[PDB]
């Protein structure tokens, strides 16, 4: 009775829930799609007690238009939380160094799993997860899981990594895991927060991959530099990429990898690349136009091998123009335009445009 049905009451009392809808446009043209989405989300509170529980749910419902994407789904992920520590069971959404889910498209790309996180020691965080499957942004079932580029199968990717602030500037970062019987991999990151009151954020990468079981030997390294300064309204960042090793950067197929030229297409992530970074923001905020934002970004890479050579090199440019709609009865609204060219002697010339209409609705 008593603390058992009040528990069930309590995660409704403590619950909220939103509704997106989202209105994608994909061209790719080479030297088309379009789909409407619906996102509901619903995080539940948590029983009063020292041990409390909880679910999240999460609806996704997808299909074509006329001028794969055409799917329903509905994901739970029961959750408990101990002081400062939580832990979801199911249906999991989460960014990470050696794992990062994507939603770039129209509909989340989701993992099954466990995924703890643990907050209990002073600017310490320590997170940890099991997954067992991936299920792609663009389709409604979880499948296992493989390697970007190099392949493999495999039904487990374990990590386990801390985020430690060193200082209240400066965080350093040490992640490891394995996708099973494909590849191991481990993290080391630094982090430094320059506030001058204007600011320079500089984030330094590094890691190392090796074959996983009985699959075949896998080497390679990536080290990634990007500096961050805003001025103002202003933003400009520099970024420098070098991959080494046998085997370019290994990732789960169909996620994101922790990259710092991984940009709108490309990930700069092949056998031996290097490539360096320029990125331009502008917050129209200041000037008087607060839902306008401008992005443009450029990155060169070269050295990439192709056969016994290294004279492989590539370039994209990318372009965001977006606005969010700031009052009035579609205050939420947002139209965001991302713009891409890709020039490349070892794969495709291409264009792309992507146009995203986005609106999200608190429901409670």
């Amino acid at each position: 009775e008593n603390l058992y049905f009040q528990g069930l009451e309590d995660l409704v009392e403590d619950s909220h829930a939103s509704l997106e809808l989202r209105n994608f446009y994909f061209n790719r043209d080479f030297r088309d799609e379009w789909a409407q989405g619906f996102l509901l989300r619903l995080e539940s509170g948590f029983s009063e007690g020292t041990v409390g529980f909880g679910v999240d749910a999460i609806g996704l419902l997808g299909f074509k238009l006329d001028s794969q994407d055409d799917y329903a789904k509905l994901g739970l992920t029961a959750k408990a939380r101990v002081s400062n520590s939580l832990l979801k069971v199911g249906a999991l959404h989460f960014k990470s160094p050696l794992v990062s889910a994507n939603d770039t498209r129209l509909l989340p790309e989701l993992f099954r799993g466990a995924l703890l996180d643990v907050q209990e020691i002073d600017g310490l965080t320590l997170r940890g997860a099991h997954l067992d499957r991936n299920k792609l942004n663009s389709s409604s079932d979880y499948q296992v899981f493989s390697a970007n580029r190099i392949g493999g199968r495999s039904d487990a990717f374990d990590f386990a990594g801390g985020d430690y602030r060193l200082t209240p500037a400066l965080t350093a970062s040490l992640h490891q895991g394995r996708l099973k019987d494909i590849y191991r991999q481990t993290f080391a990151g630094l982090v430094h927060t320059l506030d001058l009151g204007r600011s320079l954020k500089s984030d330094l990468r590094f890691a190392r991959a090796s074959e996983d079981g009985g699959f075949r030997e896998l080497d390679n390294r990536a080290f990634g530099a990007l500096f961050s300064l805003r001025l103002g309204a202003h933003a400009v960042a520099a970024g420098y990429q070098r991959i080494s090793g046998d085997d370019p950067y290994p990732y789960i197929a169909g996620s994101d990898p922790y990259l710092v030229n991984f940009i709108q297409i490309g990930d700069f992530g092949n056998v031996d690349e290097r490539s360096w970074q320029l990125r331009y923001d502008y917050d129209f905020g200041a000037l008087g136009l607060p839902g306008l934002s401008f992005m443009s970004r450029y990155v060169s890479g070269d050295n990439v091998a192709r056969g016994a050579a290294n004279d492989g090199k590539e370039w994209e440019r990318n372009t965001d123009l977006g606005y969010v709609v700031q009052s009035g009865p579609l205050k939420n609204l947002g139209v965001k335009w991302r713009n891409a060219t890709v020039r490349s002697n070892f794969a495709n010339d291409l264009d792309e445009n992507r146009l995203i209409l986005s609106y999200s609705l608190a429901l409670w």
